[PDB]
């Protein structure tokens, strides 16, 4: 967990997440597949909770200071661009330090982290985005559909990519000095 290498990986994955976040990802309206979560999920899985949290923090800051965040208020910004991307760090609780690498924990951490992130967007949807609720939908129903569907699709893409990495590059997930 040597500091320079550790800090470098953190910076690298936050930057990567930011850069991937520049790829168009809209399916319909605010229904998206947030492939940009993946670098942070990988960072968390490999390096653990704290690193993941910090990587998420950095990515969220980047989103906002480069003008790519959609901000409606300070509270909403804090929730959706600090709390939400930080919360991806929870994948770090499912880190595996010892080989052989198992698939299940990678999927569990991913599922839990994407769920938690989209849980905060869901809340945010109720509070701040209800004006956009499709005709005839109430605020909770709209937010669940929107953020529920985005969360699932996002978990799908994370699953696909991370499953390829587990089969191809299992070592991405296991940190070692040496
Ligand atoms: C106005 C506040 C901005 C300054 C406070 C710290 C900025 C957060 C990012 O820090 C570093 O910045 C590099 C370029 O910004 C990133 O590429 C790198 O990943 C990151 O580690
Ligand atoms: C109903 C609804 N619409 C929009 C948003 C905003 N939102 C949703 C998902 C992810 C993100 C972060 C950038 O990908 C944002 C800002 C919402 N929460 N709910």
């Amino acid at each position: 967990k040597f500091n320079v290498r550790l800090l470098t990986e953190i910076a690298f994955m936050a930057a990567l997440a930011f850069i991937i976040s520049l790829i168009p990802n809209t399916v319909y309206g605010w229904i998206i597949v947030e492939i940009a979560c993946i670098p942070i999920l990988l960072l968390s899985l490999r390096r653990g909770l704290t690193a993941g949290l910090v990587g998420g923090l950095i990515w969220g800051i980047l989103s906002m200071i480069t003008g790519h965040a959609y901000i409606l208020s300070l509270s909403q910004a804090f929730l959706e661009y600090l709390v939400a991307p930080v919360s991806l760090g929870i994948a770090g609780l499912f880190r595996q330090k010892t080989a052989p690498l198992k698939l299940a924990p990678v999927l569990l951490g991913t599922f839990v982290a994407v769920l938690l992130k989209y849980f905060f967007h869901f809340i945010a949807g109720i509070i701040f985005w209800s004006q956009y609720a499709w005709k005839g939908w109430g605020a909770v129903a709209y937010s669940l559909a929107v953020n529920g569907i985005s969360g699932i699709l996002t978990a799908i893409a994370a699953f696909v990519i991370l499953i390829i990495f587990v089969k191809k590059f299992p070592k991405l997930f296991i940190h070692s000095n040496y």
